[PDB]
C-alpha cells in the first residue's frame, strides 16, 4: 500500500502514540489526513501542518463513546467532502482501571461502533468500494497486564474483533489488521490506576523494564500500514515490528 | 474442592447451560445455592428444588448491567444472610450481534462489575476470606465465530479478564478460572443475528457441525468447579473437559 494521495481518517491522532504516528503519515504525501479526536490540540495540529503542507489536514471533534448514528452522521460529512476514504485508523484508548465502564466504552465499544458506522459507506454489499481498517490495540490484548485487567480485557476484545473483521473482508470488502504496541513512553503509561489498587506502583514497575519510544513505535506503525496485510496482528514492541500468529484453540468450521 | 455445604452464587443459573449446570450442582449437597438471574423461571426453580431438597435454593432478581453499587447492595444482603460465600459463578450471556452495546455490557462489563462488587467482601486486603470465581466465557473467546465478532470479542475480553484475576489471587485471595463451552444445543444458538447480517444462516451452519448437549456441558462444568484450578482455562467442547494453555505472546515482566 502506497500512501501517496490517500485519504486517511485517524481517530485519536493527537495522543502520544498517535502524534508520532501522525508525523510519519504526513511525510507520506497523503491527499487528506482527517483527525478525529475528542480534544483539540492546536500545537500538535500546527506542528503536523508544518511537516508537510502538501497534505490537507482536517480536524473534527469526535468522541468514540457517541452512538453509531452520530458516527454515521460525522462520517457522511467526511465522505461527502473527500468522496473516498482509503484508510480508517481507530486509535482511541484510555488506561485507567478505576474507570471500568469508560475503559470498555472507549477501548472496545467505541472501536466497534466507528467500524460499524464506516461499513455503511464501505460495504461492497451496498455497492461501497471496501476499505482498510487499522485498529490500535495493545500487546495487553494478547497477554494482560493483570494489574490493569479491564484495560487488557478491552484490548483483548479489539484484537479478537479485528481478527474477525479481516475474516469478513470477502463479504464486506473491508480489510483489517491490528497494531499492538508494547510499552511505549507516552503519558498514558506515565502514571495510571490499577484495578482495585492491587498495584499502585504499576506505572513505575512497567517503566523498570525495556520500553520503546513513541517515535520508534510511530515509524513501525506506518510500516505496518504500508504492508497492508489483511488479518495481520502487528506487534510493535521494543522498537521492532512483527506479525504474531494467533493460536487456533477452536474452530467454528464456518 | 468438595461442594458439600458450600455456599454458591450462580449468576444466570436458569438459562440453557446454566440450568443443566445447576441440576448437577444441586446434586452436590450445597448448603446454599443462590440464583441471580434477570428473569424468574418458576418451572426451573421448582425442578431444582425437587432434585435435592436438602439444598437451600434462593432466587434474587439480578440484571448484570446495573452499576457496581447496585451489585454491592445485593451482595451485601446475600453475604449478610449466608455470612460466607464460597463460589461465585458468572454465567450471564447474550448472543445477538445486532445488539452491540448490550452484548458488551452483559458479556463483558457485567461480568467485570459483579466481580468488582464481590471483591469488597472477599478481598483479603480488607480482611475478607478470599473466594473462588467461575466465569462462563466461550470458545469464541479463544477463536472467534467471526460472523458474530462482537459476541466473540466480548468473550475474548472475559477470558483475558479471568486470566488476570487468577494472577491477582496472591493479592486478593480470590482465585478464578473460566469455563468455555463449545457449541452446545441451547436456545441461545438455536437462531441468532450475525453482525451486519454478514451471515443470516450462522445458526444453521453452526449446528451442521458436531455439537454437545447442555447436559454433557453441565456435567463437565461441575467437574471443572470441583477441580478448582486457579487460572484454569476450561474448554468444554464436544462432551469433553480440558484445560487449554494460553500462548505467551508478550510478558509485562511484573
Ligand atoms: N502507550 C502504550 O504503552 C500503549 C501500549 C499499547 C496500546 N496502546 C494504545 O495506543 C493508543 C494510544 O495510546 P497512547 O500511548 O498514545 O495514549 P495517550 O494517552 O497518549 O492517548 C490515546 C489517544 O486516545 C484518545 N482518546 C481517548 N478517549 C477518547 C474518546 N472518548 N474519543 C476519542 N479519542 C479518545 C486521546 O485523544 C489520545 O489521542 C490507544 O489505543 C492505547 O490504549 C498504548
Ligand atoms: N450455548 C452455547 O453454545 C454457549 C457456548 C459458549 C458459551 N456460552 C455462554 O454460556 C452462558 C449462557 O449461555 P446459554 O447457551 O445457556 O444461553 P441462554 O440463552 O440459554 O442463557 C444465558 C443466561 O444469560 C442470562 N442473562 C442474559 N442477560 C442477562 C442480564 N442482563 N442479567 C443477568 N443474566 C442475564 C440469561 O437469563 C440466562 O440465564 C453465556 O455466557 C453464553 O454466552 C454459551
Amino acid at each position: 500500500m502506497d500512501l501517496t494521495n490517500k485519504n486517511v481518517i485517524f481517530v485519536a491522532a493527537l495522543g502520544g502514540i498517535g502524534l508520532d504516528t501522525s508525523r510519519e503519515l504526513v511525510k507520506r504525501n497523503l491527499k487528506n489526513f482527517v483527525i478525529l479526536d475528542r480534544v483539540e490540540n492546536p500545537t500538535a495540529l500546527a506542528e503536523l501542518k508544518a511537516i508537510n503542507p502538501k497534505v490537507n489536514i482536517t480536524f473534527h471533534t469526535y468522541d468514540v463513546t457517541v452512538p453509531v448514528a452520530e458516527s454515521k452522521k460525522l462520517l457522511k460529512k467526511i465522505f461527502d467532502q473527500l468522496k473516498t476514504v482509503d484508510i480508517l485508523i481507530n486509535g482511541a484508548g484510555i488506561l485507567d482501571d478505576h474507570q471500568i465502564e469508560r475503559t470498555i466504552a472507549i477501548n472496545f465499544t467505541g472501536l466497534v461502533n466507528t467500524t460499524t458506522a464506516i461499513l455503511d459507506f464501505w460495504d461492497k454489499r451496498k455497492g461501497g468500494p471496501g476499505g482498510i481498517i487499522a485498529n490500535i490495540c495493545s500487546v495487553t490484548g494478547f497477554n494482560a497486564i493483570h494489574q490493569v485487567p479491564v484495560y487488557s480485557a478491552s484490548k483483548a476484545a479489539v484484537v479478537s474483533f479485528t481478527n474477525s473483521l479481516a475474516k469478513l473482508a470477502p463479504i464486506t470488502g473491508v480489510t483489517a489488521y491490528s497494531i499492538n504496541p508494547g510499552i511505549t513512553r507516552t503519558p498514558l503509561v506515565h502514571t495510571f490506576n490499577s484495578w482495585l489498587d492491587v498495584e499502585p506502583r504499576v506505572a513505575e514497575l512497567l517503566l523498570s523494564h525495556p520500553t520503546q519510544t513513541s517515535e520508534q513505535c510511530g515509524q513501525n506503525f506506518v510500516k505496518a500500514i504500508e504492508a497492508n496485510k489483511n488479518g495481520a496482528i502487528w506487534k510493535l514492541d521494543l522498537g521492532t515490528l512483527e506479525a504474531i500468529e494467533w493460536t487456533k484453540h477452536w474452530d467454528s468450521h464456518i
